[PDB]
């Protein structure tokens, strides 16, 4: 399995928008899907077929538009639980 949800919630469509359009151009570029929902001031980005590696990629970029635009993103990835259990 290898399906992420990379959200963007901010008081300016205009950077939502931006943000949107780099990581839809980073679905592109790791040859994915790409999905979205504009919907007032809430963004839910789907991007599906890229593997757990990719995934957490996906997440700096959501964090580097995040702080580029000033825009609080949150992003659900699982399947990072590869050793659910400490290293002991």
């Amino acid at each position: 399995m290898g399906e992420m949800d990379i959200r963007f919630r901010g008081d300016d469509l205009e950077a939502l928008e931006k943000a949107l359009k780099e990581m839809i151009r980073q679905a592109r570029k790791f040859a994915g899907t790409v999905t979205y929902t504009l919907d007032g001031n809430d963004l839910e980005i789907r991007i599906t077929g890229v593997p757990e590696q990719v995934r957490k990629e996906l997440a700096k970029e959501a964090e580097r538009l995040a702080k580029e635009f000033n825009i609080t993103v949150t992003y659900t990835i699982r399947g990072s639980l590869e050793h659910h259990h400490h290293h002991h």
